[PDB]
């Protein structure tokens, strides 16, 4: 049970995986979670039903996070349904791994546009909708790959390393109005394990609880920071 | 609040300030706190009575965290009282700020011995006692000065930067036994404020709750990490 | 001064500023420099004349480093002319500083496409043309803003932090063929003071000579590194 | 053929390994190198003779870099012989690897005092002797282990991570007098594990030495407080 002064959170790309776990974790901690899905609603709706059947507060919302007007419109609808938006998690993202010499600029842009510009739009709009209340916390879901790089991931590492640095700039622009911006860098989340000191993959739950901490009031003096969740894979 | 599988914690140098706060916070979330002091029990005893009067579990203990035998014997004593030790916070440290051309070697060793060797002994003995249980979390209280350095603090920055790197090595050695080692780097904790994006000093409680998270089950995939708690002063 | 096994280098956006200085420095060390410019040829031509009359080897080449086909064909031309290309410096980049709430997606993309995708293309083509000879060095001109962020520069910090992470992934992909990839992070440079420890802006030649070292044989065990050239402004 | 405004350099623990290559490299670029050694004069004196026979300027000096009074006396002897001291390389260092539960505080201190306290003394005395000239550059030889830690190296990682942070503090203190302080973090240097190194080989001592030379040289005049990785890609 983590303490939250805000009441609601938008999680982009939250139908499955880490984003889904973020939704369950934050819902179970008493926040109303907005589950963003791009295309099919069946998985998102099921996650929503699961949480409500547990007595939690959840809703789904359709928009492409890579789309400026779509994302903008959605935030407005959430401010119009709940009165505001206190928390944002930029989780949406894709991979298209290729050795760089086989990588077209279209493949580079596919990952940049979906992973970095999406988080720009989200952080920008959060700044607009939380500046009024002088309260908000935003978490950007980056990756160990943005910190250290990886074979075959020149485009993914660019998107996540640009995310990490973008977040710092947003932290300066939100700081006087008490809007915090931070990043999480998960390692390998469920041989790969041979290089992990904890000798196991991380659980999606373990990422989700690190996000919860950075959104929560307990991290109220943490901004512009990158929280590693990698089991020791990178120190 | 935060969930803890373990039951007790030892905090070095915990009579006041950040150390006292860590003791308060961890006591309020159900842990038995051992409040370490090395010379005068007064303030530490007031802390104990305060926490007990609020309904928490607390105890004082006298040893010099810079003495190997003192630290070792105190941890043995706590293991005898409680059956073991789940959590350790290496918080004890001193300053002796001087421009380096005025700094004697004894002024360098003063800070190293009180600040870095203390945390080596604590980290070492935590490994011994937590290894049996195959469970533990250890937080080293470092400082922004150990990340970026500072005019007049060649000795303190060496002690805290050494603390950060040491803790990474202990994280490797504790990992298979599920014993985690992390560092917190506080910034300016209650002209200087102008350089802080959040435009205020940090509260001691805001450091303590970051320490709480790193000890908690919620950070279960985080080891060898340094967590910045500095209001954006360093990114 | 410094020793180079390679014979030539392409420098993007080399008409003025740091990029011009890079050409001057590298030309004076015996390399044939290829001075890239986008529109105005006069300044680029004037630089070639200067370098040529001083007794060095220099050529200009027009193309938009943000344009995939332009960039690909230019490197093709240089390989046609010189037989190869041993060195690449991705220096081209633009700024469009705005507070994020004033920033259109179009403004974010303007900087991403011109700063990040341009460097991706150059790095990718370097991999292709350098791999046969199993030799080369590539330097990416990033920025302190990519390391610590800056208010009003969510887009520039994104592109340069993305550049930094990118470069590391290229270092993995080039490593086995001895193709090195490193970044330089300049501070405040005169052509581009209280908080700067050296108490002055950096000269463009001071950036150029750090780039030269990373291209040189002297840095032959250095790859995936980011070299800070900021007068102590960031440590 | 890097450019140096200064004329001489002291390299602690320079009789072999990386420190010896630093002396070779820097002597071949025209500096008078002072080769520090602790006990064995034979290898240092062979090195000195090797360099002099190639036309370079070299000298040996015996002292313990971990002894404040020795280190202090040695630098006044160099100032006495040469008129000043432009450059300093804190290379002296040892290892005593043990799992932490088997390591006594005295094994911790042995590494702290030999690796970290020595670099403090050297940096401090550099500040003193370089101040009046308002010119100077100092390189601290740290390690990848100080950046990321290592199993069995809680003492070594502490000394070298402390050296890296401490060097940044010296950079602030020397900056207005234009005395630069920088660190190098070599990876695995010759004199399996090679699988994790992207460049697929151990580094040559010469490759560390030339990185050191660059940070000493005029080419790095706007670089201070920096840590230069020299690890073949092992840590990025």
């Amino acid at each position: 049970s983590m303490q939250f002064t805000g009441k609601n959170v938008l999680i982009t790309g939250a139908s499955k995986g880490i984003g889904a776990e973020i939704a369950r974790t934050l819902a179970s901690m008493g926040l109303k979670v907005w589950i963003n899905y791009r295309s099919n609603a069946e998985v998102a709706d099921a996650l929503k039903n699961e949480l409500e059947e547990k007595g939690y507060k959840a809703a789904v919302i359709k928009f492409d996070a890579a789309s400026e007007s779509d994302f903008v419109e959605a935030i407005q609808a959430i401010v119009q349904s709940d009165g505001g938006l206190s928390y944002l998690v930029n989780n949406a993202g894709v991979v298209r791994d290729k050795l760089a010499i086989k990588m077209k600029t279209e493949d580079f842009h596919h990952v940049i546009d979906n992973n970095l510009t999406s988080a720009f739009i989200g952080c920008r709009e959060a700044l607009k909708v939380m500046s009024k209340s002088r309260f908000g916390s935003v978490v950007n879901i980056a990756s160990i790959i943005g910190e250290r790089g990886n074979m075959g991931q020149t485009n993914y590492s660019a998107s996540k390393g640009g995310m990490i640095a973008m977040s710092k700039s947003f932290a300066y622009e939100g700081a006087l109005r008490n809007i915090r911006f931070n990043s999480v860098t998960p390692g390998f989340i469920e041989d790969y394990v041979k290089n992990i000191p904890l000798n196991r993959l991380g659980a999606a739950k373990e990422v989700a609880e690190a996000v919860a901490f950075l959104l929560s009031d307990h991290s109220s003096y943490i901004t512009g920071e990158t929280l590693k969740v990698n089991g020791g894979l990178y120190m």
